[PDB]
């Protein structure tokens, strides 16, 4: 009973979160996970500043109102060359990735590793935080609150 959650460095307090590696995250599901990291679903205004500081991913991810991807550099497989924070307008489907917001995060740049969920609840799942340079935190709990996430 796993899931590993692999997350980036974090900007202006944003980052993102990819769930057993593809897309699988609900709406629902997303902001109950933000929250086991005492965060939130970034605004639009707090994605676009992240952006402003370097961030970008190449993931659909959730944020409060819409599905995102933040842009940078144009690259032909990533929202479609575009830059600036790219909405996703038509999809048939509803499992992305999330952004997530933690207002007590560095004002900038900061890729130290996360190293704690230090809001999950009681529960049976092994959650791995997985970093990006492969550092890896561990805990048993859960972070779902609703039963059709689960
Ligand atoms: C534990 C942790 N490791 C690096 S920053 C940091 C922290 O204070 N947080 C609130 C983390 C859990 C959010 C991902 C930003």
């Amino acid at each position: 009973n796993q899931i590993d959650l692999n997350v980036t460095c974090r900007y202006a307090g944003v980052f993102h979160v990819e769930k057993n590696g593809r897309y699988s995250i609900s709406r629902t599901e997303a902001a109950d996970l933000c929250q086991a990291f005492n965060s939130t679903l970034p605004t639009m205004d707090q994605m676009k500043l992240a952006l402003s500081k370097g961030f970008e991913t190449c993931r659909y991810g959730f944020i409060e109102g819409n599905v995102v991807i933040p842009r940078i550099h144009p690259n032909a497989i990533c929202a479609a060359n575009h830059t600036g924070v790219y909405i996703l307008v038509t999809s048939n489907t509803s499992h992305y990735d999330t952004y997530c917001f933690n207002a007590s995060a560095p004002p900038e740049e900061d890729c130290t590793s996360v190293t704690d969920l230090p809001n999950s609840f009681d529960g049976p799942v092994t959650i791995t935080i997985v970093n990006r340079d492969g550092t890896r935190y561990s805990k048993k709990g859960e972070y779902r609150t609703h039963q059709e996430d689960i």
